[PDB]
DNA sequence: GGTTCTAGAACC
DNA sequence: GGTTCTAGAACC
């Protein structure tokens, strides 16, 4: 596509069918859900990244207008602003 | 002590044996070392915050003045300008 | 003060 | 461009 390539993974991410479990988008259809960051880092990360870094992949949902949505640090859910 | 409350809790966790296994002073007495970030969370954090949030205790770290020593996220060691 | 989301900055 | 350490900012 022309979107820069970090978004480009983040589309193949959620809508690649096998990542589902740990990684997907929201009921209405309305966000993403990492359920459970742990197994997401452990089983997807590594399929699109060399290093499998939890916080950097945030910090480029954040670079690209993606916010989280509002006890462990466990689950994740972000959305965008446009 | 007269030092920060967050200052207090990484003293008490680095220098209370019982979590030895998850976060320790480094061989040289150097540093602060980190094998397992999971189980870090997971058994050390909840016996001193309400929260057991890695991101939040790496933040307060840099705070006051320690810095992260320079493949996955799971091993960190940090050591203190002053 | 305590916590956590978002951005700066500098290295790759 | 890719990545990751450190700091700003704003809420609690």
């Amino acid at each position: 596509m022309a979107r820069p390539a970090f978004v480009n993974k983040l589309w193949s991410m959620v809508n690649d069918k096998s990542n589902e479990k740990f990684i997907h988008w929201s009921t209405s259809g309305e966000s993403i859900v990492v359920p459970n960051r742990e197994r997401f880092v452990q089983e997807v990360l590594p399929k699109y990244f060399k290093h499998s870094n939890f916080a950097s992949f945030v910090r480029q949902l954040n670079m690209y207008g993606w916010h989280k949505v509002q006890n462990n640090d466990s689950r994740w859910e972000f959305e965008n602003e446009r």
